[PDB]
């Protein structure tokens, strides 16, 4: 009832109570973990009473006041509510709470020793397309800084009936098009493929290059969505040069300074927010080795070897691990250089097994997924493959949710 | 029942219902995910016959006589024996058989492709630690095959009441001493530190330098173990060159061509095979990232990266990155230029989802552990990263042991 998680690359042992408190299901059972399955799998008034109670005797005894008066009041003052309403509006306070312990509990986030730097922008009065438009325009200004980017998350009105949901239709706010040609291979991004053909079903007329900004497909209170093109000048964006390879600037690469996913679902006490993008910043190897190298994504492995001069002939000349090495060296040195926030796998992994250390203390724990925390190259010269990790679900949280076309009543 | 895994790089998906016959526990619950922990944690004769039967009936159902005539024969058989015995003997072709599906279903090898291409050396005749000196020499000149490796097994005596086990004290046959200094500091190797000082508490004679061959360590029917030298022209070495960098060869290293693990335990139809060095051929990483790159062994990124003309002093230059690559080139470069087998994790990962393609056709699924099946170097650029994996436990098994000096009584 007091798991023991080792690191076997400093002896370090920690003691977890944390996954007491947990309460939803991990997908694993006692004959088959699924630990590295990538998803695993309306609501009434009666459900969403003790979810309220939990949360909100968790933030009242976060700010050392649990169970007293006005804990009690408010315990009250929501139980009314949600007999009256059959649903109920947490307190400013609270959805900030609720915002930065969704990221705290974000047990695939290695960016976690952040949790507490996170700026809530409540977007809950919102009710158009345009009004979200305004809203994230805001968050993507404040979050980007100039290239001092800053943790934030807009909040938009939490889900009701179920039939008037706001989504962002994009996966993040800004990502790059992707175009099939007619030799079947694709321009821009892959991986966005089809939504960039949903822009252009909605309306959208597409620069048809490499990478054009997607603009924001918006859905407010269950509507049909509506496009808006973020104002360039908002879009920062790092050309990717090499330190010391000259013909790196010829490779004409780029990527945007602010990962800011939009499609993930946001729950606080039992109050789901279908519509609650959060930004903070990249670490290196999302762009260089995932977004650049992965296969059914911008895939250059082969182009770089070849201006390496590489013996491209056998697979065992690593030359696919040479050039995904200097690709990652040059997304770092080009965000550096051009003041923009980035973290590499190496002080991002250590700061997380630091994140790790103070949760274990002040909290008995640190929900951790190592399948997503260890960095994606170079995995056992980073301090988190040799941490071992208990991977639970505890709330508020950010879960996945169906993409809005596989589940909308358009006209 | 039916379960789904999914290659999210070649949208491939495959159906398990191996995970049915599963039987032992994961250490996973449905609100815990163990999946990165490193090791999860006398037998009686009514435990050992479901076992036996079990085991019996797959056997025959894989030669195509289940259930048949010479199925129940056997079964009755072993029965009998285990009433009066206690215990029970398996046939050759039962060894050999339940030794190929203990590796089959090694959820944690990589090599799995090979399964059924495995010798079984039965040194089940044998009584003392000179008899298991020579049945492992004459293993490890068979494997070796003059560096083209063959995969085999050695199996000693099964565990009877438990005070009389058959142990290898060395957790790999072939292993490079560790010498902690003065000034705190390992020369050789130093994961293998304590036992390195076990073979001298014992009686070895330590050449103290860095790439010193381990004497065996040989426990035979319980009694204290005795140090053995193997024959040093058995012990292929590959000394490490680099196919570019010629200041390589000044860093003077090599090693063996053989990883033979011998501390793990071998269960068929509930027997216990305390004693069963296994031995296959390395994946360059073991080497080239673990071996060599593990800070807590032999730690070389420092001297590779300085003969580089690295950056090393901002983590964030990828210098760590940049001197792996260089060193798993050599590696391989090394090995493949000496005709000594060695896989490199491209051609070994492809080859897993391609073994994992059979096993889930022609055997309804492949039990696999994601965390140690992906390489530990450049995960996302090889194709099992993407490929979501189940893992469950199936028998025949290795299985984990105590060290054999926390558990014995000596003298
Ligand atoms: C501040 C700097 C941050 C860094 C360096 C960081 C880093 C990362 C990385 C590398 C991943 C893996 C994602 C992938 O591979 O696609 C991840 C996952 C995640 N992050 Fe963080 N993150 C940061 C901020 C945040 C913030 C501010 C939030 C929420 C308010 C957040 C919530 C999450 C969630 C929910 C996931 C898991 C999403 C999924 O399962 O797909 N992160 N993070
Ligand atoms: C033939 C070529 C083989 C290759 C390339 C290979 C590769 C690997 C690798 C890289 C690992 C991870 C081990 C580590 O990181 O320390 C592993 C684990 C393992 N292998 Fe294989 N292996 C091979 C043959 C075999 C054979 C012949 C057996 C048994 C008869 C076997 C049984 C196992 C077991 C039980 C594990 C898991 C051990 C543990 O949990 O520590 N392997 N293999
Ligand atoms: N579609 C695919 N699967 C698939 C792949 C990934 C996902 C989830 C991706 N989370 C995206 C994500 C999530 C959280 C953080 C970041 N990053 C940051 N820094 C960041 C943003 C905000 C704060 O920090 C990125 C879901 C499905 C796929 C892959 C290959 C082919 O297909
Ligand atoms: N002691 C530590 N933990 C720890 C680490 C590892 C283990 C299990 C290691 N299995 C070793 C192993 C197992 C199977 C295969 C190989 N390889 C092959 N190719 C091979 C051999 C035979 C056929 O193929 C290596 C157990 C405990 C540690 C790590 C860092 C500091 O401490
Ligand atoms: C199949 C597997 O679950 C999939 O590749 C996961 C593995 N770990 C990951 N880790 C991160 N950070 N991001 C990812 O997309 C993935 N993908
Ligand atoms: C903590 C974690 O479980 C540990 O580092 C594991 C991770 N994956 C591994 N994978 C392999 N192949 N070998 C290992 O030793 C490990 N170590
Ligand atoms: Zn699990």
């Amino acid at each position: 009832r007091f798991l023991k998680v080792k690191n076997w690359e400093t002896d370090v042992v920690l003691t977890d109570t944390l996954h007491l408190k947990s309460t939803l299901e991990t997908g694993c059972t006692e004959h088959i973990c699924m630990g590295s399955i990538m998803l695993p799998s309306v609501a009434t008034k009666d459900q969403l009473f003790p979810l309220a109670k939990e949360f909100l005797d968790q933030y009242y005894s976060s700010i050392k006041r649990f169970g007293s008066k006005a804990h009690m009041d408010r315990l009250e003052e929501v139980n009314k509510e949600i007999e009256s309403t059959s649903t109920y509006q947490l307190k400013d306070t609270e959805l900030i709470y609720g915002a930065k312990h969704a990221w705290r509990n974000a047990s695939r986030c290695v960016g976690r020793i952040q949790w507490s730097k996170l700026q809530v922008f409540d977007a809950r009065d919102c009710t158009t397309a345009h009004g979200m438009f305004n809203y994230i325009c805001n968050h993507v200004k404040y979050a980007t800084n100039k290239g001092n980017l800053r943790s934030a998350i807009t909040i938009f009105p939490q889900r009701t009936d179920g039939k008037h949901d706001f989504r962002v239709w994009n996966s993040q706010l800004i990502r790059y098009a992707g175009y099939k040609q007619p030799d079947g291979s694709t321009l821009g991004d892959p991986a966005n493929v089809q939504f960039t053909e949903i822009c252009i079903q909605q309306g959208w007329k597409a620069p048809r290059g490499r990478f054009d900004v997607l603009p924001l497909l918006l859905q407010a209170n269950g509507n049909d969505p509506e496009l808006f093109q973020i104002p360039p000048e908002l879009v920062l964006e790092v050309p990717i040069r090499h330190p010391k390879f000259d013909w790196f600037k010829d490779l004409g690469l780029k990527w945007y300074g602010l990962p800011a996913v939009s499609n993930m679902l946001l729950e606080i006490g039992g109050l789901e927010f279908s519509a609650c993008p959060f930004s903070g910043w990249y670490m290196g190897t999302e762009i260089g080795v995932r977004d650049y190298c992965d296969n059914s994504r911008y895939n250059i492995l082969e182009e770089v070897a070849k201006k390496m001069d590489l013996d491209m002939r056998k697979t065992s000349s690593l030359w696919k691990d040479q050039a995904l090495v200097e690709i990652n060296i040059a997304v770092l040195y080009s965000f550096q250089s051009d003041k923009v926030t980035i973290v590499d796998h190496h002080s991002a992994t250590e700061s997380f097994i630091k994140h790790m250390e103070n949760e274990y203390r002040c909290r008995g724990g640190c929900p951790a997924d190592w399948v997503w925390i260890v960095p994606p190259m170079s995995g056992s010269i980073t301090p988190v493959f040799h941490q071992e990790m208990l991977n639970y679900r505890l709330t508020p949280s950010f879960e996945y949710q169906p993409d809005p076309w596989n589940t909308h009543v358009w006209k």
